[PDB]
């Protein structure tokens, strides 16, 4: 009886094995754009992905991860709310069964079709495993997806998904450039939060871009053909792999833009 997104194992059940699910800085949250405040203390955000080295794509039974070589400083996030350097380790998405849902964060209660998470760890802690024992261990750059025009830079991901249909399947995935998944603007909201999947660890500085990227209907339809189950198990489409918004509690969401 593993955690998942179903009626008997989904987000309303996670707190039994992971009591931090009801903690003080859980993610995602609704971003009330009317209560978020511009923060002039925020430094310019620097997304430096030109030397990224992707390695592999993996269906882990809850999403698919594009993994990077993080053995050296190569693809890093710094600036904004962050102190020091955060190295990219993987990206993944959350998405819906229908175009009107799928994102984890919401913007004035609006759900997007999907949400991209670029996951980074603070190099002052040496390894990802040590980083997830720290309140400032991780930084996740979140990008909303809406359905409209295709995102050309996403197609190479779309086209490998047939090789990782089921849980535990991986494939080589070298030379993928995550710069092709960014929007034009780096305007963002930031707040302190958590992983949005078990173990729900409260280690994350969230940086959520305001401008969504557009993907085509056909691209997100291919996401929805993935499976949560393993090969030769009953087929459960990998859809609606999002956690709903959690209580903001004693947090303030800051805006990078006036
Ligand atoms: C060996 O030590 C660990 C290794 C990994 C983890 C956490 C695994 N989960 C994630 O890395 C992760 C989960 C959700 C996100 S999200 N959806 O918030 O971007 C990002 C990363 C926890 C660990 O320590 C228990
Ligand atoms: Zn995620």
């Amino acid at each position: 009886h593993h955690w998942g997104y179903g009626k008997h194992n989904g987000p309303e059940h996670w707190h039994k094995d992971f009591p931090i699910a009801k903690g003080e800085r859980q993610s995602p949250v609704d971003i009330d754009t009317h209560t978020a405040k511009y923060d002039p203390s925020l430094k310019p955000l620097s997304v430096s992905y030109d030397q990224a080295t992707s390695l592999r794509i993996l269906n882990n039974g809850h999403a698919f991860n594009v993994e990077f070589d993080d053995s050296q400083d190569k693809a890093v996030l710094k600036g904004g709310p962050l102190d020091g350097t955060y190295r990219l380790i993987q990206f993944h998405f959350h998405w819906g069964s229908l175009d009107g849902q799928g994102s984890e964060h919401t913007v004035d209660k609006k759900k997007y079709a999907a949400e991209l998470h670029l996951v980074h760890w603070n190099t002052k802690y040496g390894d990802f495993g040590k980083a997830v024992q720290q309140p400032d261990g991780l930084a996740v750059l979140g990008i909303f997806l809406k359905v409209g025009s295709a995102k050309p830079g996403l197609q190479k991901v779309v086209d490998v998904l047939d090789s990782i249909k089921t849980k535990g399947k991986s494939a080589d995935f070298t030379n993928f450039d995550p710069r092709g998944l960014l929007p034009e603007s780096l305007d963002y909201w930031t707040y302190p939060g958590s992983l949005t999947t078990p173990p729900l660890l409260e280690c994350v500085t969230w940086i959520v871009l305001k401008e969504p990227i557009s993907v085509s209907s056909e691209q997100v339809l291919k996401f929805r053909k993935l499976n949560f189950n393993g090969e030769g198990e009953p087929e459960e489409l990998m859809v609606d792999n999002w956690r709903p918004a959690q209580p903001l509690k004693n947090r303030q969401i800051k805006a990078s833009f006036k």
